[PDB]
């Protein structure tokens, strides 16, 4: 059975009909995560910060369940304006990866985000018990 | 080997390039679904019973498969106006699944929808 | 644990901060794919000849990790404009599927993909060895 991935202190705290994610056998399932603060539920300042944080808070959510960044095998990014921020995200990316090897990745423009949000991220993650 | 869910007296019947969903290995994948009726493909009318038709549809289909909606490991829910419906979503998910828990979800706004709907879901299981 | 595709030639060579694709398990799970040439980077001429190529390159990853068109779980197509596009995808899909088994899919409208392109593909795969 799926084991759905209880709230940390290092992670976001479901306010909703929703979970942050569920771990099922090896893989690892993140919930649409966004760039708010964890306490507050806020959303951050700044370009990059919002989608700096937006990525910390989906690994937050991975790590609970024992996933790190290396075990990620799909990322799924919405933003509002791709011309604008698909260079944010990639910049972000090199932050956090370095120079790789870097997940598989969709990056889609759509209209509307959780909270008119300008980014909103899908994490997939493969991390064997 | 995948095995193609194959369909049901309970389940929509594929009209054309797509299967309802496979079941591969643990999991079960359902493809995208929208609100409307197994028997006529008109789609059912009214906002809430759209959208809970939309969910009872998915989870037939995952039934076919020996999913329950207690199996959810990810619900990505496509609307066309995000202000007007999550509130109708966070509404029929309640009456599914009540206090809790509740599945991962991830619930965004798209310009249009095949044959001009108002929502779309597609569900990942696991068995 | 997880096995990013190496890129090859018969596939697409990732120039940013992805990887064409995953093996997790017995999954693996493709980044987006554009109609592009994988030699050139260029996008190919013409809508149906470049939704041909979209599929091709996803199958070409696809294939470089063990897995075929009959083995694809989902398929998430994301499109510039239904109306014109949806018949065109259904096309492509006979001339690739031939009478089936065809997988499960999804297909969205979607206000812009990069590089102004008017498709983009999402396949995972089950392909157990």
């Amino acid at each position: 059975s799926l084991k759905i991935i209880a709230p940390t202190d290092k992670t976001i705290t479901p306010s909703g009909t929703w979970s942050i994610g569920a771990r099922a056998g090896d893989f690892v399932f993140i919930g649409g995560m966004h760039g708010t603060d964890r306490v507050t539920g806020k959303m951050v300042d700044g370009d990059e910060a919002r989608i700096r944080r937006m990525f910390d808070n989906m690994l937050a959510a991975a790590e609970a369940a024992g996933a790190t960044k290396a075990d990620a095998v799909r990322l799924t990014v919405f933003v509002t304006d791709v011309a604008k921020y698909r260079p944010v995200v990639n910049k972000v990316q090199k932050d956090i990866w370095g120079d790789g090897p870097y997940p598989p990745r969709t990056v889609l423009q759509v209209p509307a985000l959780d909270q008119g949000d300008i980014a909103e991220i899908d994490g997939t993650f493969y991390a064997p018990a």
